[PDB]
């Protein structure tokens, strides 16, 4: 139920062992320094950071071809610690300042299969895309909480 | 040294996207809204703070070991009058460093691994959590279990409140 909406999670590979490392003085500056980033490149394709996870963020946008180009320049600023980005689009509660429902989870979850580096999408999102993004063929996946099996696409 | 003394205490609702397929969207609103008010209460009656939520889960500080347990057996009762949903509770101790409306750092993390380790009904805390509350005379533990936890090195010994 709710509005249409696309969601893109962010989130840092393995951090808790990167805090462990650096220790926490490091770690805070670090990611202080990462918020500002990810708020910066949201902004710029006029998306709104709903909530935080810590490591990692909660995103909304309006279309699909402004999280892509999102998370394709958030990698690109990374390149210049490694990080999973997945977007996925539909229905969602916007109540209080956060998002809920089946498809924030989905969202999550698509996320959460993205290797450090990589940008992946549901299909909903890469059907909505066929403006200069390319995709790879998809992979077929289950997903937690989730019944049957989600094809996935990654940003090339 | 950085951050301040604090106790934390993470909540999860266990198999909640399950939960939310099953429901729908428009319940399961409804849901996570009167669970939200239901620890927020529980967690104010024990003069503590609800410092950020992660959907179906919330990071909680106390100032005092004591006053998470208290918070948390609380919880756990409050849940089973009202049975479906169970939650995992886990509690951790430690210096970490508040940066806007959340918590950071490794102790931290390590409440939410302790809390991602506790079984749907159960309550855990860390050793440093058990030893604080040696003395008390209504706070009951088990022996303990030893887990390793995702992105620690070495072994820790977590025990459930009885
Ligand atoms: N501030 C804040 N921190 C959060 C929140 N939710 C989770 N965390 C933190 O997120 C961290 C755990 O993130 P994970 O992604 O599970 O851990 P990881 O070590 O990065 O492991 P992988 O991502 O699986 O590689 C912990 O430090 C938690 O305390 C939140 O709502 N607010
Ligand atoms: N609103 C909000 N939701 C969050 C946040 N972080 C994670 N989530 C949601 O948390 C849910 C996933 O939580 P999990 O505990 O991994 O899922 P689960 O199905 O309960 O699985 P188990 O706890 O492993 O049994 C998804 O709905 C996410 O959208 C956050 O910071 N804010
Ligand atoms: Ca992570
Ligand atoms: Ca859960």
């Amino acid at each position: 139920m709710g509005s249409r909406v696309v969601i893109l999670f962010t989130d840092i590979e393995e951090s808790t062992a990167l805090n462990e490392r650096i220790g926490d003085r490091a770690w805070v500056k670090l990611i202080s320094s990462h918020d500002k980033l990810v708020s910066d490149l949201v902004r710029r394709q006029s998306g709104h950071v709903v909530e935080s996870q810590g490591d990692g963020f909660m995103v909304a946008f309006a279309r699909p071809e402004q999280a892509v180009r999102c998370g394709i320049e958030l990698q690109r600023a990374l390149r210049r610690i490694r990080v999973r980005i997945g977007i996925h689009m539909g229905r969602s509660v916007r109540r209080g300042d956060g998002l809920f429902g089946r498809n924030v989870a989905m969202a999550y979850r698509v996320a959460a299969q993205a290797a450090g580096g990589e940008i992946l999408v549901s299909q909903p999102v890469r059907d909505a895309l066929s403006d200069g993004i390319r995709f790879d063929d998809g992979r077929e996946v289950e997903l937690k909480g989730f019944s049957g099996t989600y094809r996935l696409f990654a940003v090339l």
